[PDB]
C-alpha cells in the first residue's frame, strides 16, 4: 500500500536490477490485485501458495482482452520472490 512496495523494490533491484519495476507500476498493479479479488492485503504477496490463481489470471485477462499492463508487473515481482523463497 505504500510500505511493502519498496520492500520488493529493493528485493528485485538485486535479482533484476534495471530492468526492476518501478514504485509507479507496483502501486498500480497491486490495486489491481484487490479489486479483482485475487488479493486482500499487500502482504499477500508473501503467500508463494497463491501465486497459481494470480498467475493464471492476469496471463488469462492479458491473452483474452489483449493487455498485460498488469502482467508485465506480475511477472517481474514474481521472478524476484520466487528467486527469494528458493535460498
Ligand atoms: O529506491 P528504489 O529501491 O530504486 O525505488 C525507486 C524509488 O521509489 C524512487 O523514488 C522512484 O522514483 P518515483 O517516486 O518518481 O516513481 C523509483 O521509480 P522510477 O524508477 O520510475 O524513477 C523507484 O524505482
Amino acid at each position: 500500500s505504500e510500505a511493502v512496495i519498496k520492500v520488493i523494490s529493493s528485493a528485485c533491484k538485486t535479482y533484476c536490477g534495471k530492468t526492476s519495476p518501478s514504485k509507479k507500476e507496483i502501486g498500480a498493479m497491486l490495486s489491481l490485485l484487490q479489486k479483482e479479488g485475487l488479493l486482500m492485503s499487500p502482504s499477500d504477496l508473501y503467500s508463494p501458495g497463491s501465486w497459481d490463481p494470480i498467475t493464471a489470471a492476469l496471463s488469462q485477462r492479458a491473452m483474452i482482452l489483449g493487455k498485460s499492463g498488469e502482467l508485465k508487473t506480475w511477472g517481474l515481482v514474481l521472478g524476484a520472490l520466487k528467486a527469494a523463497r528458493e535460498e
